[PDB]
């Protein structure tokens, strides 16, 4: 007899890492938006990680953000156009830096989500990371308002977790931004509310320095007529609650037996 | 020794059609514009292909579509909500009837891009074929305006063929929309100025005939203040100039030696 409900031939079945589906469902999201996405470098300068972002040193400020310094020569850092850039070397503590790297390479209108694995310097528990994900939001352009962050936001929300959902926003302190917030979502399953991450309208200082670096490289100023605004979300946090994960360390872990899980969700 | 240049196990390596790849392209374009994309039925009744969209029985303007009409019972065609429909049944001539399925299951304001197989009784040669794809598009809500539509194909071209690409709109008849229009697009490459497909704004009748069907089925008027646009623009052709396919029979073809060149584009 020919049996037919026995083993085949044990092809592999490859899976995504949860980070992946997490991220491409965000992209997925913003892309419907009119957003495009765009990486950055994992090591950057002083200069676009802090001080273009308004963040001066020796500042109570940029104590937000546990820094990994790095040394040694040899490494060669390009900067928006390929140019080599100078700068204390360190491990970008969050994607922000690719909104003045983009702004310098491009011009407005626009609407960019850069995604990207950030490093701080913290304990590695069951619900904090030192390497981590955050993906970045930035519209510029005339007319641009808070009432189109809230409305991205917004939009957000509802993709996320439903027509039952619903985005709330607080005054919040981010040196980059002014005004400045921090949002929450309203996740109906767990009757919660989620803080995602923060946001705000681009700094007037960002602008300056973005347009100053430009003047420096020859390019005309792209910015001095301009408004816009930017946020940043966590994604661990975010696909912990989406996919029901109970401890951030394992994304980092490697256990098979744990990745294996997210075949399905491809 | 151990050649390692030698061939490996011969696993398979699979590849998507290229009306596949075009159709994903488009639906890539209109989706980072808004548009979502929904499939309808092949068979349809006469009722959705023509009556909704205002080309009555024994019209002049009926001829624009050489219709496959189908026979047989026991077939159970549902309409919008599930519900079984009747009428003389044939294979739809274009995706439109779609445009009116929708309407009657949602609500403004939305955007949607429907693609989808089509049929028209013609004797297949090397640009035409009695089985080939369209993709409609379909813009409602209140202050819709002409320029949106104009707006819409812009990006459209622009996306497809680069900034030195630019649209052109002329009056042309269409029993669905009123203006009427057909569009071109610049092909910088080729030098040359191509016919994409027709547009308009949605016929006063054809929301007319949405809101009956509601009303007829329990649903409220959904489309008393509202306007719209609506496009609809051939694959094959399309795919033709932008893959370098000389002859469209190539497509439902088979032959394995064309489909395999697609494995690239993926
Ligand atoms: N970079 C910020 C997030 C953020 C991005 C953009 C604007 C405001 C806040 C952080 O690490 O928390
Ligand atoms: N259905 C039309 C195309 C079209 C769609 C929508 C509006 C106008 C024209 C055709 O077959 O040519």
């Amino acid at each position: 007899r020919v049996d037919v409900s026995l083993p085949g031939a044990s092809l592999f079945s490859g899976g995504l890492h949860p980070i992946t589906l997490m991220e491409r469902e965000l992209v997925e999201i913003f892309r419907a938006l009119g957003y495009q996405a765009v990486e950055g470098p994992e090591v950057e300068s002083e200069f676009f990680n802090f001080d273009a972002l308004n963040i001066p040193e020796h500042h109570p400020a940029r104590d937000m953000w546990d820094t990994f310094w790095l040394t040694g020569e040899g490494f060669r850092l390009e900067g928006p156009l390929g140019e080599e850039v100078e700068g204390r070397l360190l491990l970008r503590t969050h994607t922000s830096p690719m909104q003045v790297r983009y702004m310098v390479a491009h011009t407005p209108p626009f609407r960019i989500v850069v995604p990207g694995r950030v490093f701080r310097f913290e304990q590695t528990d069951a619900t904090h990371e030192a390497v981590f994900h955050q993906l970045e939001g930035l519209v510029v352009g005339e007319g641009i308002a808070m009432a189109h962050l809230k409305g991205a936001i917004y939009e957000l929300a509802q993709a996320l977790f439903g027509p039952d959902s619903k985005v709330r926003f607080q005054p919040v302190y981010f040196p980059f931004v002014e005004p400045g917030a921090q949002f929450a979502v309203w996740w109906p399953e767990g009757g919660k509310w989620l803080e995602l991450g923060g946001a705000g309208m681009v700094h007037p200082k960002v602008f300056q320095a973005v347009d100053a670096y430009r003047e420096r490289l020859g390019l005309p100023p792209a910015y001095r007529g301009v408004t816009g605004f930017a946020f940043g979300l966590g994604v661990e946090r975010l696909a912990m609650l989406r996919y029901g994960i109970p401890d951030i360390r394992y994304f980092f872990g490697g256990r098979l037996k744990f990745l294996e899980q997210f075949k399905g969700v491809l």
